[PDB]
């Protein structure tokens, strides 16, 4: 075992949630009211936190929390999801696929 060969699997997994993360969203704007689809959108953006930070990635790590407090106050409904609000969460997915794709890079 070795750090670059964990880097892989970090990425491999990375990218499961981050595909995840496209489904459920792309099902949350045909009903932005669904409590279970934005649940889903927190679960997996929390997943990803947790990841980078067992690897002491830290951008990644506070990217994704600012992420996981947006769909976090939306979950307890603080915040609606508007469609602003979901460019906001799309951008900082797709930012998220560019730094896992930059490891590997």
């Amino acid at each position: 075992g070795s750090h670059m060969e964990y880097l892989g699997v970090f990425v491999d997994e990375t990218k499961e949630y981050l595909q995840n993360l496209n489904d459920t969203l792309l099902e949350l704007e045909k009903n932005p009211e669904d409590m279970e689809l934005i649940n889903e959108a927190f679960r997996a953006l929390h997943t990803l936190k947790g990841m980078a930070g067992t690897m002491g990635f830290s951008s990644m790590a506070k990217l994704c929390h600012t992420l996981e407090n947006i769909l976090d106050k939306a979950r307890n409904s603080e915040i609606k999801i508007t469609s602003d609000l979901l460019d906001k969460i799309f951008a900082g997915v797709d930012m998220i696929t560019r730094m896992v794709d930059k490891i590997v890079s």
